[PDB]
């Protein structure tokens, strides 16, 4: 029993963290095989960020200008290229610690572990969700750029996120490992506002099932609802509309608890309309939306 | 910016996780140097747990009865002994992945990362606090026993906790790495109730400073208080009494924000007496007490 915002073990990702320096800028790099991936804004100075011409800026850089250090040993750069907002620095040594890996572009509402790093060294690990507005609510400071988000399937690390920037609104934006930003964000020091963030309804429902599994059942009521009626209440509270796919994805949790998805929706409807009335669910006084139905099943079954 | 319940990178601890089997019982072991540490209840069967005589039970066991497997390779057991509620299985091979380590018995109110494991394999990592009543609110299932709690100081892992049991109340009890339980708990299937849990006041104050550092200042008021007056309000809300040592420990956070400790206490006093009025602090609708002043400084400065 017990339910926590649990991150994946970070060991396989720590063995990939390197330090990338270009001129006076230092950030984190991800070393896999003979390639180091890092945000392309490493080539910029603070003066360049207002409207950088990355193609022009990169042209004034050669392999020798990119200092790559793994722990305390220097890597020799034999190639360099820009793929969207990431630089791929080809090194002459394959990372002996490269795990089995994939590059995946995650869907909004999905979750992942972040290995926050500074100067190629890991500082901490936490669970995040890609918000419906494609921002992440992480914990990042200057030098954290290049830190990565990932998931693990037994021995395979799926890299989904690379951290690039913090917006003036305090939220975090970044790319997949091919350099494509999640959302409308650009790697430029300009006014950028994220869209309206919604609550991930399927995740809140998944977390209600985790609460039921872990003994917190006070919010269970004698009511039911339909997808259409629930969605009217979801729209008013800026929750993501619930689809039949979401109901299907909640199937394993519904079978484990014996509580129908639409009955759980009715408990959620009453929680939205009436609040928590001072009570808590899984030690929280608000509806948690950063646990997918897969995260709930995983944590409640002990998948290693 | 951003504030998360951040765990330490678990890499150094994953390299120590082994599987210990004794008869029909399988749990996790911690392999450091040529010694594997695991909860002594590994020698019990479900029939023995009502009132086990561990000395008698251990006497019917020999080195060959303890199956220790690290990944997929079998370790040879050349010695075995009971130190309080832990068994120390001496193996003929030193763990090549042993990090620099210490065994520390933590103080209540202090925090640590848990590497939850099943069958010697890590499933996840999360931040915990040793509650004032010496229980932990973790996430553990059957087979999670032997999972460890720890902290890291650059290259040194300080092992503070080994998971042993879940109480009927759904809370978690365990030992330090010398086998001494935190709290009054015994490794026996009997009725055991934890004491009254209090809120770690110095941690809630530390988290209020993190909220101020990260932009959430709505709760800051035009008031102040004294240690004696604040403590009258802390007693009523079952918060730990605030001492001058706690004020001193909050000094670095007070200097960074420019907000005196007693002024922050006054904001907390008003939050206790009036609630959050529907608002949130750092994405939470309740007062968070599982971040020490050291955790706040670390996260807000980027210590790797
Ligand atoms: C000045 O314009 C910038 C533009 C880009 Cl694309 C990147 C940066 C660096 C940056 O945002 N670092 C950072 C990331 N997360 C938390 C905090 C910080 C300070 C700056
Ligand atoms: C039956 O008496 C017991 C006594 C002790 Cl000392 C230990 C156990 C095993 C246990 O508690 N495992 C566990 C730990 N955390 C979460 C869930 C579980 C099921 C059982």
């Amino acid at each position: 029993s017990g339910f926590r915002k649990m991150a994946f073990p970070s060991g396989k990702v720590e063995g990939c963290m390197v330090q990338v320096t270009c001129g006076t800028t230092t950030l984190n790099g991800l070393w896999l095989d003979d390639v180091v991936y890092c945000p392309r804004h490493v080539i910029c100075t603070s003066e360049d960020m207002l409207n950088p011409n990355y193609e022009d800026l990169l042209i004034r850089k050669s392999n020798h200008n990119f200092l790559v250090q793994a722990g305390n040993v220097q890597l020799r750069v034999i190639g360099h290229s820009m793929q969207n907002c990431v630089l791929k620095l080809k090194v002459d040594t394959a990372n002996p610690k490269t795990p089995k890996y994939k590059f995946v572009r995650i869907q909004p509402g999905q979750t992942f572990s972040v290995l926050a790093c500074y100067n190629g060294s890991p500082s901490g690990v936490y669970q995040c969700a890609m918000r419906p507005n494609f921002t992440i609510k992480g914990s990042f400071l200057n030098g954290s750029c290049g830190s990565v988000g990932f998931n693990i399937d037994y021995d395979c690390v799926s890299f989904c996120y690379m951290h690039h920037m913090e917006l003036p609104t305090g939220v975090h934006a970044g790319t997949d490992l091919e350099g494509n930003f999640y959302g409308p964000f650009v790697d430029r020091q300009t006014a950028q506002a994220a869209g309206t963030d919604t609550t991930i309804t399927v995740n809140v429902l998944a977390w209600l099932y985790a609460a039921v599994i872990n003994g917190d059942r006070w919010f269970l009521n004698r009511f039911t609802t339909t997808l259409n009626d629930f969605n009217l209440v979801a729209m008013k509270y800026n929750y993501e509309p619930l689809t039949q796919d979401h109901v299907d994805i909640l199937g394993p949790l519904s079978a484990q608890t014996g509580i129908a998805v639409l009955d759980m929706c009715a408990s959620l409807k009453e929680l939205l309309q009436n609040g928590m009335n001072g009570r808590t669910i899984l030690g929280s006084a608000l509806l948690e939306d950063e646990f997918t139905p897969f995260d709930v099943v995983r944590q409640c079954s002990g998948v290693t």
